């Protein structure tokens, strides 16, 4: 689509660069909510499609027409917080949900310029934040992780791509999923929409995930028929890591008989090791609270070797078939040496209430206390705050 005149307002969001010489070092950065939260529609109010299909027809029989037709609005600083995004210093609060309207945001890491996503190089380094999980009760999913996206939203890929990285264009992630928009462009053909992407925190208050989701193909590819598929081009299940699958059920929790206290703040850091040729081999976790380092745990089931970092061997182990067969831990990592967009969300699932992630094996959840309609029971305004968001060398960004 065509971006209105409306003036966007984004919101700031100061982050760190750091290096064991010199510490961090504060910048700033802008976050953009994706583009179809900005509003997409025609000069008559009718939309341009829905999440799951091509663009309206009528609308949209070619892609210069759709550009034409499909206009994407401006959001000031009031759309943003009525789109419950708001921030304040280093720190990033998502709310699910405002005056009773789902909003569930989605956003982006933008560069200072506002004009290009930040591009993460996270092989061979270290990513730390700090995040408030409290108000995120079972089935809910506050995730932080990133998208192999194009820069610029995908401007240069045709001269009707026009809102680019500036108002959140270019979305894709490891599900190939169909949207009515492909790099700023009308999806006319209907292909799924996948790149290779790290889900460094997938979680609530009762459980967290980690996992990585290669792709053989590098940067956004648009899928038809069975490349979309789980035989085709890109991982959907990932490799996964939750301490609750690999039976330590006491390592992070609501409350302080586990190892990781869920309801009060944490830092989280993540450690992509390279070996000598800059291939990535392994990636590690550890957290921060009331100022003492808390390891992750040792798989404690029989099968796969006894660390508490994740590899290729870990991954073929746990039954990881896909991210095997499509270049496990080196395919993930030349997508975050080539350069990644960071992504932000907060939402919930009427499908499957987010079974993969707290559920039996997963963590202690029932099955229908992460119902949305039993959420808002539990928690009325479920939201998360991420922030102290801090990219460097190994060793650096956080400390005790
Ligand atoms: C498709 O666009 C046409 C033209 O504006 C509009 O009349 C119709 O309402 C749209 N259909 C949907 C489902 O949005
Ligand atoms: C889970 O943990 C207990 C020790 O806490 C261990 O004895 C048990 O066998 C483990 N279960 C599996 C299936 O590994």
């Amino acid at each position: 689509q065509t971006p209105d005149k409306a003036k966007e307002q984004h919101p700031k969001l100061e982050t760190y660069r750091c290096t064991k010489a010199s510490g961090c070092k504060k910048q700033t950065n802008y976050i953009v909510a994706d583009a179809g939260i900005h509003g997409i529609r025609q000069k008559n109010g009718a939309g341009c499609g829905d999440w799951g299909q091509k663009p309206n027809a009528t609308a949209c029989p070619d892609e210069a027409s759709c550009a034409k037709n499909c206009i994407l609005s401006g959001m000031d600083s009031n759309a943003y917080k009525n789109a419950g995004i708001t921030t304040s210093g280093n720190k990033l609060r998502l709310q699910q949900l405002i005056n009773n309207q789902l909003v569930s945001p989605r956003v982006y890491l933008l560069e200072e310029n506002k004009k290009k996503y930040e591009m993460l190089h996270l092989t061979g380094t270290e990513f730390s934040f700090d995040v408030e999980m409290e108000k995120l009760p079972c089935g809910m999913n506050g995730a932080l992780y990133l998208s192999e996206m194009p820069q610029d939203g995908g401007k240069s890929t045709s001269r009707n791509s026009k809102a680019g990285a500036y108002y959140g264009a270019g979305y894709c992630d490891a599900q190939c999923y169909v949207t009515p928009f492909i790099n700023g462009v009308g999806n006319i053909k209907g292909q799924g929409v996948c790149c290779n992407e790290l889900d460094i925190w997938e979680a609530n208050s009762r459980a967290t995930h980690i996992a990585p989701h290669p792709c053989s193909k590098p940067g956004l590819y648009g899928c038809t028929g069975d490349e979309c598929g789980s035989s085709g081009i890109c991982d959907k299940a990932g490799c996964g890591w939750n301490h609750n699958r690999i039976n330590v059920t006491d390592f992070y929790g609501r409350g302080k008989q586990y190892k990781v206290d869920s309801t009060r703040k944490f830092t989280v850091t993540s450690q992509f090791v390279a070996n000598k040729q800059g291939d990535l081999i392994e990636l590690h976790r550890h957290y921060i609270q009331d100022n003492k380092v808390i390891e992750s745990a040792v798989v404690n089931i029989s099968g796969p070797p006894k660390i508490n970092f994740i590899n290729d061997k870990y991954c073929a182990a746990t039954g990881a078939n896909e991210y095997m067969r499509l270049g496990g831990t080196k395919q993930m990592g030349d997508a975050m040496s080539r350069g990644m967009v960071l992504a932000m969300s907060v939402w919930w699932s009427e499908g499957d209430f987010m079974a993969w992630l707290d559920q039996g094996v997963a963590g202690p959840c029932d099955a229908t206390e992460g119902d949305p309609k039993n959420i808002v029971k539990v928690q009325p305004n479920p939201e998360v705050t991420f922030s102290n968001i801090r990219i460097g060398e190994i060793g650096s960004t956080s400390s005790v």
